[PDB]
């Protein structure tokens, strides 16, 4: 998986992700309207106060999101964090206790600013409990973003709960976020500027085409390598103007780092690949997506009809 | 630039390219209909035998294509070949002489099968002449494909005129095609299959995520590196079924090897990037494309209306 | 810098390092004999319990070692750890306080087995103080080894004092040791076994020579890259028999990952390179070394003469 | 294999090679004195006129060299060139016909200047014949050097006989020399100068140690990769002064690109590795070498005794 966020010149946020997996899970776009029942395992039951949109699965009326974006421009995506993610055995007295799957709607229902999320997370405890005993707990970490900033939330056996500022605007998979940040220093030799003709003891050695400054940029799907390339692309992509251009910029970056079917076979013999790419545009409250087997950009929107519906809206 | 072709389970061809450039050319989609005027510099002027679709510019009613696909399923794309491409000073007696830009319509108008193109090219000479004196000659090489096979055409100072079979179904830029084919042998260590946990003198060393078998696959835009990656992706991508899935597969591969804006700055100070990606589906006679600043898949079709028009149709 | 250890089939230890620097320090081989004065900043002054050999400089009769090996087969090497190393502001009550430079002789004078060093380090505090005001404190981390095991000692602002088991038998420079161990999982695609001929959609793609399984092994001098290569080489080098063969194995590995003069220019404009490579053989109590400008293997030995001298012996 | 040459500040040549193999050939240092019998398969028999030194095997009194250096400062090394090397089925009328193994002594006995070798090779034909029926013909290519220049000699099925100027001073294995020269342009992003701290959208991204400018330099033993690294190291290594420093520089470079035992396992299951490294100093007429299992620098010399001996001198 790869998460990505950036803004245009006017503070309009474009934020979304690739889902990289070994099979399709039957997921689809879900709009959860305002005032929808919202039960919690450890907090009081309530209702949604903000409409949200994103990709996921409905389990007994509960929209279980892989990524989720609210009508006020704040979103969260859960990405795989294997060999690291570990949540608490039960609830802890005094904390805001969330079963880990509940973070998606807890963040999107209760906040519009990442600065407020970061403060509240200081007293949050994520619990190792699924929606019901039939389900496995997903070993996730999360990227959360508004138009001003993005944070990473990781809860691991190694380090406990950590919250990081993410000025790069990207996230992939394991290892932990500080490891990846540290890894970037090993790629300071990258430069968008082309090399020029050289004399190696009088032998003319000159580029054959453009791109020579990025020698050493990895193109494989190892999470550390996708992190380096996604960060490098995001920080060097110019700011662009308008909805079409920013959505296109978003898909240009995420499709560059997509996991291409047939190029990765996991140890169990299945192809791992980017099953979908999705972008939420806060300015238009529109969720854009395409799939490995259908490249057409589909659009779904939070508007006066969908935000005020009396049931979940699901698209398949 | 990257050119790409493959087929589905039933011989339906998907063939197209990324156009990677550092300046604007004002290109757009052009349909050239049947029976349309077709002048040649060194051959008799004639009319089109069949309809074609592709991306290009119109110069005095002449559709000058960057990539061209005919209604019978045969296409050609011209890609940059700097430091290598060199054409003849003038026409040569006894040869079928084409100004280099004329190869696009000569191939697509006169043939259906690459095997026939390959035989005809034995007597073709490409000439260093532009469409008119206001244009420079583009230093190109070409990929030509039907549903059965693809060939590369290169005319260089180094090697003269060469025609290669291209079972990889890809082409990028310089150096020459045999150099790239030879380079692939240095990447035989690539393996789609993930590594598994290992013991390094008793230290458990294990993958953190999937993808470890392709260690060393380059992700930069140097032509040799995009060639390796595009070839690796194309030959390992499963065959898929149906128009939507094959078009999606095509864009999945080409967007993976696209030149991303801001990541390449040429020696003149300008960004080099993939300005458009295009796919021609022979089965539906449809040209699909999107652009760096507009990701929506646009479609243009050779149909009973467009193939029989009286003028060029430009979008 | 790169530190390296391994044993032969008989438990004979070979342990040493490359010194990679941008300026020379005038170092040379020093033997410190038994019963030699040994002052400490924060502990009682004493005399040496054991003879030691290694590379260093002498400061007012004190041998300040870059790497140090005792007559009982235990050694230590200090390697650069910039942007991480941080020692305490003065001594701390209730700890065994050592100025960081004193760790070299504290380890080699007081112990034979790493297991005892590891336990003793639980009560050690390293202090940010140099031997005298003429010297800065070097930002180091250390590898310590006997014939059974090796440990890494790191004291950082980020993590405090950490002691790690080092089954790989290698160390380089920054970042921290756990970062490097974690990085190895990203190189599990490395395989000593050559690839073989492949069919890329019918194009025969075959190796041109041996080595194809290690595609992606980095050859630059960035510390993380030398760590990967040094670890990979050490764990895959077979065990070899006898003194000459093991010393040769040792130099073969460290010269492979040497920092070659002219290939690295630091931000202050100076060449950084491997100024010397050194190997201590515990079995023969012999220190072997060569230098960037003199490749002859020089040898120096702890023996009944040198171990019992009344002064430092310098070469 | 890797071949390497360079000079000091005064035109003194240092020239030699790594021998990287996957079996034992029984090689040793051979001095062939003046006036030694020199039979030819397709030329009149003669005797040696110049003493030579190098590594090789003796076959029924004939010194068959892997590398060979004459007393006048001109040398030649034969390196593997598999999947390319192809010699003629028999002798060709009008040419100077040499069985391929005979080039070693033909070059070193008849010339002192590469410029003269280059001219003479215009009429040389290499023949696919071994010294006797118990040996296979080795698929080699050659680097020949004097103090002024080096040339590469390749005879392939692909290209026939080609002779290249080698300003890089290096050679490895397949593919052909022009392919490798062309490959270097893909590595122009290499820079010995370290990167410095950067701001990635306000995230401070800074090097952890020196070496960052050579990101992408390959460290594996694939011939194309060793060619890039050896060329990069040779052209960036400063010119150094004096015999000791130049021999050291030479071994520093070749040991950096050595094939390390255990890191390469061929398709037959055998370790491929650098079995020896050797350097000929023309100024001292001295052949320096060491071995995978014995790192001591051994020295063998052409002097008034060895050059005038009555039989081969073997070590
Ligand atoms: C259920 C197993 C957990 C196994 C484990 O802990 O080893 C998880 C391993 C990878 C996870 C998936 C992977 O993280 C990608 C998706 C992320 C999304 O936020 C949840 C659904 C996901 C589709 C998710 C569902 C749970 C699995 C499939
Ligand atoms: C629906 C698929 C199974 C598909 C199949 O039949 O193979 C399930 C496999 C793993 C489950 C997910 C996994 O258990 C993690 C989450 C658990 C949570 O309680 C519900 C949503 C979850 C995100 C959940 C949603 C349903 C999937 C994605
Ligand atoms: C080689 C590295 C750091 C230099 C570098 O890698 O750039 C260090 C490893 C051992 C250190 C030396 C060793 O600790 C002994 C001396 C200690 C003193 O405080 C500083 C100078 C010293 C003489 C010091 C200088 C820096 C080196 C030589």
């Amino acid at each position: 998986c790869t998460g990505l966020r950036f803004t245009d010149d006017q503070g309009n946020l474009y934020f979304g992700r690739n889902l990289d997996v070994g099979q399709d899970y039957g997921e689809g776009v879900i709009i959860t309207p305002r005032n929808y029942p919202l039960p919690y395992k450890f907090l009081d039951n309530t209702t949604t106060k903000k409409a949200v949109i994103g990709m996921g699965i409905v389990v007994d009326g509960y929209p279980s999101y892989f990524d989720c974006f609210n009508e006020d421009g704040l979103g969260i995506a859960g990405l795989n964090f294997p060999h690291f993610a570990k949540f608490s055995d039960g609830p802890i007295d005094g904390k805001i206790n969330l079963a880990s799957y509940e973070i998606m709607l807890w963040v999107t229902q209760n906040f519009t600013k990442v600065s407020d999320v970061k403060e509240a997370l200081k007293n949050v405890n994520l619990v190792n409990e699924a929606i019901n005993s039939s389900f496995a707990v997903a070993p996730l970490h999360w990227i959360i973003s508004d138009k001003d900033e993005a944070i990473i939330v990781e809860v691991s056996k190694q380090y406990g709960m950590k919250v990081f500022d993410d000025k790069l605007g990207v996230l992939t998979n394991s290892p932990d976020f500080n490891w990846h940040l540290t890894n970037l220093g090993n790629y300071t030799g990258l430069d968008p500027h082309d090399a020029t003709a050289q004399s190696w003891n009088g032998q003319k050695v000159a580029p054959w085409g453009v791109g020579t400054g990025s020698l050493g940029l990895p193109g494989d799907s190892i999470p550390a390598d996708r992190f380096v390339k996604a960060a490098y692309l995001n920080v060097n992509y110019p700011t662009v103007k308008g909805e079409k251009a920013n959505v296109a910029k978003f898909f240009n970056i995420l499709k560059s780092v997509a996991m291409i079917k047939g190029s990765v076979v996991n140890k169990l013999g299945s192809d791992e690949y980017t099953v979908y790419t999705a972008c939420y545009s806060a300015a238009t409250k529109t969720y854009y997506c395409n799939f490995e087997n259908d490249f057409e950009l589909k659009t779904y929107k939070l508007d006066d009809e969908t935000m005020n519906a009396d049931k979940l809206i699901t698209y398949h």
